[PDB]
C-alpha cells in the first residue's frame, strides 16, 4: 500500500457530546473540522476523503469493529482512523497524525 495510490479515508468516530475520560479535550467536532484544513496544508499532495460517525445515530466491519471498543470504554473518542488503522482517541496530539502519516511517506 502507498498513500499516493489512492484518496486515502479519514474516520472520526465519536459523538455530539463529550467523553467521561477525556472532559477537558476538543469534542469530536472540532477535531474533526480541524483535522481537515491540517492535513490539506501539511500534506497538499496527498488526497483525503473524510467521514464522521456519530456512535449514537446508528456501517463496515471496521465501523462496527471501532465503535465496539470505544462503547465498551476500550478507547475514547474522538477516535480517529485512516485507512481503517487507529491512529488516536480521546486526547489526540498534532504529531500523533503526522508521525502516523510521515512513517508511511518514509517508509512505504
Amino acid at each position: 500500500a502507498n498513500l499516493y495510490f489512492q484518496s486515502n479515508a479519514v474516520v472520526v468516530y465519536g459523538a455530539d457530546v463529550i467523553c467521561a475520560s477525556c472532559v477537558n479535550a476538543p469534542t469530536s467536532k472540532d477535531i474533526y473540522d480541524w483535522l481537515q484544513p491540517l492535513l490539506k496544508r501539511k500534506y497538499p499532495n496527498i488526497s483525503f476523503k473524510y467521514t464522521y460517525i456519530d456512535i449514537t445515530k446508528d456501517l463496515t466491519d471496521h465501523d462496527l469493529q471501532f465503535i465496539e471498543r470505544i462503547e465498551q470504554d476500550e478507547l475514547f473518542y474522538p477516535l480517529i482512523t485512516m485507512n481503517d488503522e487507529y491512529v488516536a482517541d480521546g486526547y489526540i496530539q498534532t504529531k500523533q497524525i503526522t508521525r502516523f502519516i510521515d512513517q508511511k511517506l518514509v517508509n512505504e
